[PDB]
């Protein structure tokens, strides 16, 4: 059982896409408030999300409340200032995978809470530009899920 | 050198995200006309694309013209009716990776042009819903690029 964590997400369709992604992969989604948009925002549901897809989602008032509710064994953070490629890490049951907003990525007070080797990065060519957030989460999730042999996936 | 192929893409921000992705990974992008939107569409550039990112992109009048210009050694197609998981395949230099529109995915006349083991699928949990197209391309691309050891990526 793997978990995605969105810190203060900013752009409604990214979060809509990531809810779909969690539904397709069996991962749980954690959202750390405050978000830059309302759940009621029409842009969120342009995706055509079913009711069932929201039952995987947990809202946390802030980062401390998330840590108290969830008590993550291992917490990874995607950051461009990170050392190992996200595929150089060995994922395992109960890992939480954490992402910052489309603009900022994650605050120092959160990144400093993590050892260096839990701060991962998605490889890029020199002089890259920022990646769409839901693309980044997809890559990170599927590589993890692959490492685990895709438990829960239709085998046919 | 790997190549992404979008068949008649439909939704401008997906193509904008995929142009960014090609810029970040060094892949070339091929687009098979007709597209469901104009290059001039404001929705395409909400991404904040630089001029240089368009120099990786080639427009093809149709699928036959693409095959005549590019002469792909190996052509893969993502389809939900496909047998191997996209990670069960061994990618290599000069592979073309082909995707259908956000709605339809690819016409029979194109899929029939391909052997079974070049028709790949992204694993999903039972009773999945459709995946955002630029998420799907990202997963397929990064898994390929990983297999190749990320040639061209900043090693630091």
């Amino acid at each position: 059982m793997l978990n995605i964590v969105l810190y203060e997400p900013e752009i409604p369709p990214n979060t809509g896409n990531i809810i779909r992604l969690c539904a397709n992969t069996g991962f749980r989604l954690h959202i750390i408030e405050p978000m830059g948009f309302a759940w009621d925002d029409k842009r969120l549901r342009r995706a055509g999300l079913d009711y069932h897809e929201f039952t995987a989602v947990t809202r946390h008032h802030d980062y401390r409340a998330f840590l108290e509710a969830e008590n993550p064994q291992r917490l990874f953070a995607l950051t461009t200032k990170g050392t190992p490629a996200h595929s150089a890490v060995s994922y395992q049951d109960g890992d939480y995978l954490m992402f910052g907003p489309e603009t900022r990525g994650l605050p120092a007070s959160i990144l400093d809470a993590l050892p260096a080797e839990q701060k991962i990065r998605i490889p890029m060519v020199p002089d890259s530009r920022s990646m769409n957030l839901s693309n980044a989460v997809s890559v990170v999730v599927y590589e993890a899920w692959r490492q685990l042999g895709y438990p829960g996936a239709v085998l046919r």
